């Protein structure tokens, strides 16, 4: 089963944790990569009830397995702070305009 599902997309906790741990290391080197910039601040206009506190940081987590490395960053994000909690998976899948919702 899946962990997290984002439009036909499943994901693992293994898969996230991966995922967060290579953004996570971006942000505290201060480097980014891709056209907008990852690990892109994330200012929940959603509204989103995460339990953990902001600032948040919005990272890709791919279908394919790979660690994003530029390039396309698909439809799926992770979504962790400054203490590098989780605070969700969303997704622009099943979303209106440039919105997210969260993967079940
Ligand atoms: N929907 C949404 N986009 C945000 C938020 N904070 C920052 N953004 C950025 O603004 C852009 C959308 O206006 C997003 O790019 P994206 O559409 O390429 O994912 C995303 O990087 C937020 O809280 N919600
Ligand atoms: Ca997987």
């Amino acid at each position: 089963a899946c962990d997290y599902t984002c439009g036909s997309n499943c994901y693992s906790s293994s898969d996230v944790s991966t995922a967060q741990a290579a953004g996570y290391k971006l942000h505290e080197d201060g480097e980014t990569v891709g056209s907008n910039s990852y690990p892109a601040k994330y200012n929940n206009y959603e509204g989103f009830d995460f339990s953990v506190s902001s600032p948040y940081y919005a990272w890709p987590i791919l279908s394919s397995g790979d660690v994003y490395s530029g390039g396309s960053p698909g439809a799926d994000r992770v979504v962790f702070n400054e203490n590098n909690q989780l605070a969700g998976v969303i997704t622009h899948t099943g979303a209106s305009g440039n919105n997210f919702v969260e993967c079940t």
